[PDB]
């Protein structure tokens, strides 16, 4: 079969992006019935990000002072408020392109596709994990503000991620499209700091389950341990700890391969212990972590 | 910014996405205009496969034997021919969603954006690379021949592939959209054997100037070198031998990072004598080929 990091179509979510403008700053949006959803920073200049009370900024801006293109045609704003970090901008016309759709805040360690754009254009899609420190490692140019993440299901997309800043690590934070920030990151041009990135062990797990399915098992050992034993060793190589809940998630990925969650976890151990000595696993010289146990069995 | 591999938006594909069936065999088309391209291996069955007469195959087929359906919409089928290895399927209906497009021949080296499917739905996207013996490193499971490949610029969707079959070894072999395979591969069920891979050395450098520009620059050297004595080095590392073709592709990227193309073959060498050490580049262990100048600008 093969194994590939995979976005899921995109073009249910091209029909929503728009550009917003409101004075110089311009970034993307997403139309959405007759709303249209944006980071609240469009309000700021470069000046203004230092120390911004939005509030006040917000005060000075009536409805005509925001500016929505969608392709050539523009929107007409009948109302805009403020919800968290989010501008909520209704508009005159519902979007005919909106799918069906529900608004997730997702946890760490969930994956989603992300549609890159520049004024309310896409540019490109490429599928991330929210880090456990709530970061995600993007790409992210200036005007990409207000890029969106998503999963689909059926034909629902279920959107969970809106780009707001780069930190000054050059890693990516944003909120959920309530407009609340994943981490304790906030809107403004400080020195922000994200906690230690540690990898999500399960979806390493998901992953060396994909690697045996395609046929790699080199890394396949004799020994077994225990979730005890594992987790001492996770904690030295800065992995998630493993929970109950983590074995019963691999459990159809468990049956498929023949082989229980524990076993795994001491194939992981010997990796972490030993590296992987110049091999590699579908392909990587690395343990990758970007894939859930969903996304593994969606792909296989 | 940040640096990722990133597929082309899929919606304008998506549109063209249609179910052929033909006997038990159904696989993915593609409509545009009043045409369905898909793979001419949807006459055969898995008997047919070993030892497979295209013609009288396909001589027992009338217009009636193919069942194209567009979500719920069945087209009528008012003209069968086949071209190569595709069948052109006529059709009543010209596609409304057709977009701008032309089909392209590419050459081994050059990325494209792959929309995987099954029965005329798309699942997945991701980027990939043509390699220098004509395979592809893909996702592919039962259902996917007729998936297929493309290149977007401005609105024209450029089609430069068609999947048709996995080799024994796990990669994947496809046609041009004039149903001429890349490579030597035909589309029967015989042990077919692919020649090296080869590692694509215009792309490793694109990356590293990609690496550059994001502050990823421990690899960079004191030293540097000739053309001539680069290739030696390549030639035993299996990486394609650099031309002055490949040079000037890369100028733009030497002129926005101040070094010069001959510096940054200098401290490739150095890393396929030495290896990486442990250390990682953008995140990766390894030296990535997939991205072409032309990508790193487009992201850059």
């Amino acid at each position: 079969s093969g194994f590939r990091k995979m976005a899921f179509p995109s073009g249910k979510v091209e029909g929503c992006m728009v550009q917003v403008t409101c004075g110089t700053t311009t970034l993307n949006g997403l139309w959405l019935d007759d709303v249209v959803y944006c980071p609240r920073h469009v309000i700021c200049t470069s000046e203004d990000m230092l120390n911004p009370n939005y509030e006040d900024l917000l005060i000075r801006k009536s409805n005509h002072n925001f500016l929505v293109q969608a392709g050539n045609v523009q929107l007409r704003v009948i109302g805009h408020s403020m919800q968290n970090c989010v501008l909520k901008l209704k508009v005159d016309t519902a979007n005919p392109k909106t799918p069906k759709y529900k608004f997730v805040r997702i946890q760490p360690g969930q994956t989603f596709s992300v549609l890159a754009c520049y004024n309310g254009s896409p540019s490109g899609v490429y599928q991330c994990a929210m880090r456990p420190n709530f970061t995600i490692k993007g790409s992210f140019l200036n005007g990409s503000c207000g890029s969106v993440g998503f999963n689909i299901d059926y034909d629902c997309v279920s959107f969970c991620y809106m780009h707001h800043m780069e930190l000054p690590t050059g890693v990516h934070a944003g909120t959920d499209l309530e407009g609340n920030f994943y981490g304790p990151f906030v809107d403004r041009q400080t020195a922000q700091a994200a906690g230690t990135d540690t990898t999500i062990t399960v979806n390493v797990l998901a992953w060396l389950y994909a690697a045996v399915i395609n046929g790699d098992r080199w890394f396949l050992n004799r020994f077994t341990t225990t979730l005890n034993d594992f987790n001492l060793v996770a904690m030295k190589y800065n992995y998630e700890p493993l929970t109950q809940d983590h074995v019963d998630i691999l459990g159809p990925l468990s049956a498929q391969t023949g082989i229980a969650v524990l076993d795994m976890c001491a194939s992981l151990k010997e990796l972490l212990q030993n590296g992987m000595n110049g091999r590699t696993i579908l392909g990587s010289a690395l343990l990758e972590d970007e894939f859930t146990p969903f996304d593994v069995v969606r792909q296989c």
